[PDB]
């Protein structure tokens, strides 16, 4: 197989609606959000404007390929993959994807897709320009899928990719998973919550 | 049955132009928003923009199949299904969508579909920095469908509804209502029911 | 005939690009805006942002089906009809559709579509200030039609007009217009709707 | 034929990526800028804000259809046509097309589209408050056709009276440009706009 | 085979999703930026709106075709090729594309594709109403091939800086230089090739 055959084959039997649970268990989905830039902050509206890269992380059997004598391999537009419905619960903006719209893709099945996202929030702005810093914090989770057909995991220096140029500083980021049930739906939804604690630069 | 199978089914059959009355009923709608934010509020003008979400029921029986020995809910991309037609009619931008763009279904062919949406509109803010506070009405109902095609209901609430807004707002809610009505339009010789969602909240001091 | 067969014949055989004219003779066009709010209005620079309800119709025989035994009305995606190409000459922004893009079509083949709109124009915004108001004139014709091909006409001044508006509407008019320009032989007709109206109180 | 025959013939058979050359001779292709509003000056940025209808025309012989008992026009998508690429090298925002984007098609192939368009473009502002004015010149041609393939040629009365400014002249020159990256010369049009805010 | 028969020939037969390598090696990849106009800069924030074309090359052999008596170039719209899946890492917005979105193919396989764009970047704005300005650094690599299978190539041939920028800007040009980097993330285990664009400019006062 060359990549030809590869990307072929992907496009002419992947099914981008069809979530790729196995056995009945839930997909495992990675999620990870490295900050590249903290753009503008309004301690009095409690939005902040950020840029991050999305790393998320999932499985998909059906992709899979034997790799001996081939490429283990190939960058695949999304369009032509299923990808997990992920959505931050506090953003007041959609997310506005800066990068080209294609995940890596390996032989085992393995899809690897990180856009660098620029996205603006409602979250604790408080505190953003003293020593202890404000924290803000953002939920990722599947917006319709519950725990047994998608789960979300935090993966894991923090300021590897900021930017040094930004008026901000970070001082940390955690992350953490969570498994809320809603009043209106009788299963859990995963989320992870990143925290991220920074500070105006003096 | 499994997912790949369903979707399969649904993709080739599905009719997403084509509006599900079973018989000679009306497609029973229910809507209802749970507000998420309110992010700027201009007295003068009379707007406001707000996040919510658009809970969003009806059922669709072309979609249903047995799932005796199979998955009993699917989630599936709204272009492949016929969606209600419904608008704001005091809004002033069109919905920004924030979220994927999927419905669920379930196996009966019950439709569930929750968008987040970003959206600014027309309404009454006097009384915003105030007590007693500000009351903004927001009218939802069906485009093109009058009311023997598709009426509109609110859906009862739950214990949970008032917590899902954000505490970082400046403003803060005092009471949501809803009630339903059926108007008579001048150019139309029908009725078109709407749901009114009355949102009343203040600034914090 | 249910509403599936009707909506499958109109999808199946839809040729948007074809103007449905009948018996050469030109399609008549209706047209007319219900003004539901005006958000913004400069004085300076002579703009106006505002909402309205485009209600157009007209007729495409060839969506028609016989009604006997069957629904009389379905709701149909513009996507899958032909629309007249409508154009504000003033306009300065382009049209933000607020509703479904969806039409209403009568068994006999007539054809309602009735957006919610929002758009700027640029148009007199002088006396807006003033007890009589200022007087806003829109423009609306087909782009690319002329008056063998498509006709416009016209279809309560504030029915729909938003209370909570800064302004308050005194009066609608529309006139009709046949205007041959300096760029091609024929005539090209539009309809001119003007707004009267000004700042509250 | 009727429409629909035309159309359908269309539809099927355009080439829409296809630049339609004869003979290796240039497409020749005939644009004018006609003003309708200028919305917005900065004098600070040297930017304006303008509105106007790009009269575009060309010729496409495989669009062309014997019209002895047949309509002589119709109006085609632009999405279905070869459409020149054309582009004005001081934009600084893409074109906002106010218009339906349809073109008349003539039946031995002659193509006129004119959409009205809104665009922001660097220029120069200098002036805009006197007697004479300011001038802004924009620059519009193919962006990757030379000469041999396509060439560019010109084609106050549609200005808006509302507009803060007014139109004292418009001028048209056509000129012939080798750049440094590329061997061969491309074709432009210039339109000099000499406008001036009302007083 | 006339301009007709390479288009059909070219839409019917290029892979657009998959990239040209030849055997094991990279495509090399070709980038320069060329500075048309720098529209707003803010010096508190460190951030900058700039226009540039960006000159891409590569080649592309199964696009190739006998030209002895034929054309030996065409005009393809991108939809219909393979093209690089590059970025800059330090944009703020996404590209802004303001021309045709048409790429010139040599009959030999060579593509070159130059749009006008119009993009937001995060960088050092410090010193830009000085004499000696400020020095902004765009850097642009393929968004998810390593090493291996893209390889960014800046060096240029006879460029000059000013040539095509505006005089009409708020800014001038004192110089621009390109550079190649390479660099391995935490992420993957290959090395990832990048443009690093210095571009040395100032608010005019004189
Ligand atoms: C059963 C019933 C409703 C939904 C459903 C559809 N569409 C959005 C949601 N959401 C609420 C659950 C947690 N995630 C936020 C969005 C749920 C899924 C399964
Ligand atoms: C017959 C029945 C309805 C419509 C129709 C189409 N398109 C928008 C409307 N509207 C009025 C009804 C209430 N909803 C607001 C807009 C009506 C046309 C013909
Ligand atoms: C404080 C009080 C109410 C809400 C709130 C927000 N958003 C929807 C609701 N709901 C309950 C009322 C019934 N109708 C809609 C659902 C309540 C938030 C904070
Ligand atoms: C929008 C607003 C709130 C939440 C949200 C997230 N994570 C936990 C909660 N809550 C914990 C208890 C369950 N009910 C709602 C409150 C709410 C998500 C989206
Ligand atoms: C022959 C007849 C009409 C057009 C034509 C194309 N494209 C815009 C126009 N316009 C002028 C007519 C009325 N509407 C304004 C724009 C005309 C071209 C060739
Ligand atoms: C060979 C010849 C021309 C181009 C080419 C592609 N794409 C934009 C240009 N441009 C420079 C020429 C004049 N038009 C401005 C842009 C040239 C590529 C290879
Ligand atoms: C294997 C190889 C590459 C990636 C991959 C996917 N998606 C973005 C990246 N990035 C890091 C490389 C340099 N460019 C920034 C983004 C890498 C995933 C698995």
């Amino acid at each position: 197989l060359d990549r030809a055959d590869i990307l072929y084959n992907i496009r002419q039997t992947s099914r981008p609606d069809v979530i790729p649970t196995q056995r009945d268990r839930p997909v495992a989905v990675s999620v990870s959000l490295k900050f590249i830039n903290i753009l503008e902050v309004n301690e009095i509206t409690n939005e902040v404007d950020v840029v991050f890269w999305q790393q998320t992380t999932w499985s998909d059997r059906t992709l899979a390929w034997n790799s001996s004598h081939s490429p283990d391999q190939v960058s695949v537009p999304i369009s032509s993959l299923w990808v997990p419905d992920l959505a931050a619960y506090n953003a007041i903006s959609k997310p506005e994807v800066l990068t080209p719209q294609l995940a890596r893709v390996v032989s085992d099945g393995e899809v690897l897709y990180m856009p660098s996202i620029r996205q603006r929030f409602s979250c604790d702005v408080s505190g953003v320009d003293t020593e202890s810093g404000a924290t803000c914090r953002i939920k990722i989770g599947s917006w319709t899928h519950h725990s047994r057909e998608i789960s979300v995991d935090p993966t894991t220096d923090d300021s590897e990719y900021f930017s040094q140029y930004s008026r901000f500083e970070i001082l940390d980021v955690t992350q953490k998973k969570n498994s809320v049930t809603y009043s209106c739906c009788p299963e859990a939804y995963e989320d992870v919550e990143v925290s991220l604690n920074f500070r105006k630069k003096g």
